[PDB]
């Protein structure tokens, strides 16, 4: 029994991370086969980030411009090329400890866990869900940049962030593995904010559904809504809206509960106008949106 | 910024997590050295675990009927003997990935990360705390034993929990590395079940100070209190009491917010007894208790392994 937010175990992520230092600058690479990862803004002065030209910034390095530390060894650079706001530096040694790997793009609201390190040392892991306005809610710290968020399905890492920078409001923002930032932002110091964030709908449907797993029915009742009534009261409370998609990914949940993925959302749409009236779920005195219906089955029945 | 539940890397420890399977029963072990730690009530059957002479059932075992596999390779059991509540199975083969280690025994109200594994493999890894009343809200399904809970110190792991069992409310109890339950818990088939709980008084005002480093400030008031005040409130609340220590642990958290000790426990003090008035502290509607001092600060310093 019990249910915990829980990260993916780090091990393979830990021998890959290592510290990349450009001048006086210095944050984490993702070193993977002969490539080094890391954020291009690397190669930045503070004159820099408000309006960095890169192009013309990164034809001014050569290789023996950055320093890569592999825990005590020094690795030796033989190129360097940058794909959107990635620098990827080739190195002259493969990284033995490469796992099986890919890169994927995820979607707002799916999950991950993420390696928070510095100077290329991991310090701590913890789960984190891509925000519907393509933040995440991460503890980073100064010198963290470089940090990536993956999954580990199977024994195959799916790397899908990497740490950039902290948006004023103390959420964070990234890119995938190719550069591309998540969401509208960029690697240059603007008046950018975070839009306003919503609740994920369909993981708290999917972390109610994981109550009822663990033996709680306490927030149930005997209605049941349509799906269009759901959405135009759950957009009061900002809540994501309710699409098929989802419907059908909950599916599985509602065939072992027992309980109709509308019924649920009649059930949500009533915790939402009560509250817990001093109650909790699953240890919570809140709705939790970062687990998604993958997450539940994987830790509710293995 | 930001604060969350944050788990040591569990690196080290994956290259320890084998499986070890007895008869039917399979469950989890530590390979460390040439030795495989694992609970000692694999070798029990269904019918022994309703009182178990786990020395009379030992006596009885041989190495052979110790199926250990590192993952892909099998290791060869040379020896089998007991410390307390654990079974210690000497292998043939040292583990080349042994970190450097310790077993410690921790105190209620310390945290540790917990890597949960089902044969042998891991599979998960969270963070815990030491309950007051000797149990952990862990998050564990059949096949979970043997999992193991860590610190890392440096270079150094710091073993100090195996699983070994769920409680009837849910929660989950087992002992340190050297076999040693926590809390009066016993490992066989009896009525057992957790006490009464209270909360870890000293680890809510670390996480009220995390709140303030995050910019969290309403619940700040120009009031103070005394030890002895307090902890008639803490004692109301079902809070473990507040002792001199406590404010000397949280003496570097209060240099770094300028708040003084007293001067939080009068805020925890209202919130006491005001409660939330509709707002959060941190994302939360209720008071935390599963960070430690040394937690908050390691959280907002950077210290990494
Ligand atoms: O991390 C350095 C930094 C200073 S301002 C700004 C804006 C965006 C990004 Cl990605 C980085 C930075
Ligand atoms: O799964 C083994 C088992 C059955 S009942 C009981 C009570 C305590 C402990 Cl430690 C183990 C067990
Ligand atoms: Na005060």
């Amino acid at each position: 029994s019990g249910f915990r937010k829980m990260a993916f175990p780090s091990g393979k992520v830990e021998g890959c991370m290592v510290q990349v230092t450009c001048g006086t600058t210095t944050l984490n690479g993702l070193w993977l086969d002969d490539v080094v990862y890391c954020p291009r803004h690397v190669i930045c002065t503070s004159e820099d980030m408000l309006n960095p030209n890169y192009e013309d910034l990164l034809i001014r390095k050569s290789n023996h411009n950055f320093l890569v530390q592999a825990g005590n060894v020094q690795l030796r650079v033989i190129g360097h090329s940058m794909q959107n706001c990635v620098l990827k530096l080739k190195v002259d040694t493969a990284n033995p400890k490469t796992p099986k790997y890919k890169f994927v793009r995820i979607q707002p609201g799916q999950t991950f866990s993420v390696l928070a390190c510095y100077n290329g040392s991991p310090s701590g892991v913890y789960q984190c869900a891509m925000r519907p306005n393509f933040t995440i809610k991460g503890s980073f710290l100064n010198g963290s940049c470089g940090s990536v968020g993956f999954n580990i399905d199977y024994d195959c890492v799916s790397f899908c962030y990497m740490h950039h920078m902290e948006l004023p409001t103390g959420v964070h923002a990234g890119t995938d593995l190719e550069g591309n930032f998540y969401g509208p932002f960029v690697d240059r110091q603007t008046a950018q904010a975070a839009g306003t964030d919503t609740t994920i709908t369909v993981n708290v449907l999917a972390w109610l559904y994981a109550a009822v797993i663990n033996g709680d029915r306490w927030f149930l009742n005997r209605f049941t809504t349509t799906l269009n009534d759901f959405n135009l009261v759950a957009m009061k409370y900002n809540y994501e809206p309710l699409t098929q998609d989802h419907v059908d990914i909950l599916g599985p949940l509602s065939a072992q509960t027992g309980i109709a993925v509308l019924d649920m959302c009649a059930s949500l749409k009533e915790l939402l106008q009560n509250g817990m009236n001093g109650r909790t779920i699953l240890g919570s005195a809140l709705l939790e949106d970062e687990f998604t219906p993958f997450d539940v089955v994987r830790q509710c029945s293995g």
